[PDB]
């Protein structure tokens, strides 16, 4: 609960990591990623939240509105895929 400068190098490093590896599988896997609207941000409306919840760093979250977001059966498949993919990467790192 630091800002990401004085954060840890090596724990905002493996959270990277694991983000950048983890849309690689999902684009090993067999995804698709298509562009269809830069500017969908710009037309969702972010939730408010008070001052206390905001952080106290200064950076500003955006938590986009969840409401719209619809998960196919084939996504939820995708995300079984996904999440066996990081057991399996994690089981290997630690039996190395």
């Amino acid at each position: 609960l630091v800002e990401f400068s004085k954060l840890p190098e090596q724990e905002r490093n493996y959270n990277l990591q694991m983000s950048l590896e983890t849309l690689k599988t999902l684009l090993a896997l067999g995804c698709h990623v298509g562009i269809s609207d830069e500017h969908a941000e710009d037309k969702v409306k972010k939730m408010k939240l008070p001052k206390n919840y905001q952080l106290t760093s200064g950076y500003k979250p955006a938590p986009m509105d969840l409401s719209f977001i619809k998960l196919t059966p084939s996504q939820e498949a995708m995300v079984d895929k996904l999440a066996e993919n990081a057991h399996n990467v994690w089981a290997r790192d630690r039996i190395r």
